[PDB]
């Protein structure tokens, strides 16, 4: 029993956790094989950032102005080269502890493991959610540049984030891998906003089977709905359409609890027009939206890694 | 910016996570130098539950009757002892991954992270806290015994718990590395019952101190209070007593803030009596007692 926010072991990307210097400013790096990836900006200025030519400043670096430290050793940097947002910096040695690994881009929706790090060196461990606007709600502070996201499918990790910034709003935009941005963003100091997020509604639907697979039924009901008129409740109240894929993805939940996906719609239909009167559904007062119904799978059977 | 709740990387105890069997039962167990511990009660069978002698069926077992398995390489143990409610399994071979670690039992509103495990296997990271009534609420399994809870502050991993059982309310026991259980608790199948559980007042404190820093100040009020009447209204909540400890340890909080933590306590009141009115508080719409003033000064300033 008891149904917790859960990260994946860290330990396959601790070992890939590099301190990448270039200049004044010093940041995370992934040392996968013989490269180091790590946010462009790394070879920015203050005054650079503020509207950068990113192949002009690249040109002008050599292989010695990066410094890269693996734990107390200096990583010797053989190459240098830029694919979009992301520098990947060619070392002479190759990660011993290189995992099997792969380079995904996720959806809005999906969730994954961030292992904050600062001067190469991991400090936290979270889960968190691509929000529908692509910012995640992360923790992180000055340092945290270089930070990844991931997940583990048996022991393969998918690397799919890496954090470039924080947003006024105290949210934080970033990558995949390959350097492309999640969302609207661009890695320069101009005027930059998150748009408005909505719920992820295939994702409270699942936390509401992981809080009946967990013995808290107060909020089913009798009733069920069609999948339109869930959808019209769903945007009335800034929750993303619930898609015929979702409720394929929720089947065996549904399956598990006997609860159908169109029933557990007329549940979270009440709850949105009537609030939870004083009660919690797995010691929250709201709605949760940063489980996925494969994160609910695998929490409540335990699945390894 | 930002607050999330944040396990310490699991990497240097995955390293130490094995397989221990003992007849038809399999659990995990932490082998760090050349000994494997685990629950006792990986010895027990069906008549063993209710009513078990430990150093009985201990002194009818074998080394050989232990199969403990690292990765996919069988642990040839060697000698075996138990120290109160764990086993210690001496292993032939010293784990390499090692880290620099210690044992140390907590207290209650102490916070760590779990590596839940299966088979020896980890398969995720949490964060916990200790129960003013020596409950964990934890998230686990069958299976997920010998998993345990730790804390890693510099390179060295604190060794906290030991995850043993689940009580009926779903709530989790266990032990410190020695053993010792945190609470009431036995290993027996007896009817064992959690005490009723109380928030974490300090840790709720030190949570609104985290959102101050944040930027949230809405539920801040001209108001401050005394220690005694603070206690008297936090009681009537199931609030744990504030102690002079505590708001001493607040104090770094309270100089970084600008808020007294007497000032802070008349907030938490006002929020007890009215509740949010629909607003939340880093994005929670409840109080949150599972970060320490310890957890919040090193994940709002490092
Ligand atoms: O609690 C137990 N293991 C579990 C742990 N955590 C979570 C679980 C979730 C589901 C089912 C087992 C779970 C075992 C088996 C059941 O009976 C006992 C009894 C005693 Cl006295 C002791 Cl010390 C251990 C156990």
């Amino acid at each position: 029993s008891g149904f917790r926010k859960m990260a994946f072991p860290s330990g396959k990307v601790e070992g890939c956790m590099v301190q990448v210097t270039c200049g004044t400013t010093t940041l995370n790096g992934l040392w996968l094989d013989d490269v180091v990836y790590c946010p462009r900006h790394v070879i920015c200025t203050s005054e650079d950032m503020l509207n950068p030519n990113y192949e002009d400043l690249l040109i002008r670096k050599s292989n010695h102005n990066f410094l890269v430290q693996a734990g107390n050793v200096q990583l010797r940097v053989i190459g240098h080269s830029m694919q979009n947002c992301v520098l990947k910096l060619k070392v002479d040695t190759a990660n011993p502890k290189t995992p099997k690994y792969k380079f995904v881009r996720i959806q809005p929706g999906q969730t994954f493991s961030v292992l904050a790090c600062y001067n190469g060196s991991p400090s936290g461990v979270y889960q968190c959610a691509m929000r529908p606007n692509f910012t995640i709600k992360g923790s992180f502070l000055n340092g945290s540049c270089g930070s990844v996201g991931f997940n583990i499918d048996y022991d393969c990790v998918s690397f799919c984030y890496m954090h470039h910034m924080e947003l006024p709003t105290g949210v934080h935009a970033g990558t995949d891998l390959e350097g492309n941005f999640y969302g609207p963003f661009v890695d320069r100091q101009t005027a930059q906003a998150a748009g408005t997020d909505t719920t992820i509604t295939v994702n409270v639907l699942a936390w509401l089977y992981a809080a009946v697979i967990n013995g808290d039924r107060w909020f089913l009901n009798r009733f069920t709905t069609t999948l339109n008129d869930f959808n019209l409740v769903a945007m009335k109240y800034n929750y993303e359409p619930l898609t015929q894929d979702h409720v394929d993805i929720l089947g065996p939940l549904s399956a598990q609890t006997g609860i159908a996906v169109l029933d557990m719609c007329a549940s979270l239909k009440e709850l949105l027009q009537n609030g939870m009167n004083g009660r919690t559904i797995l010691g929250s007062a709201l709605l949760e939206d940063e489980f996925t119904p494969f994160d609910v799978v695998r929490q409540c059977s335990g699945v390894t890694f």
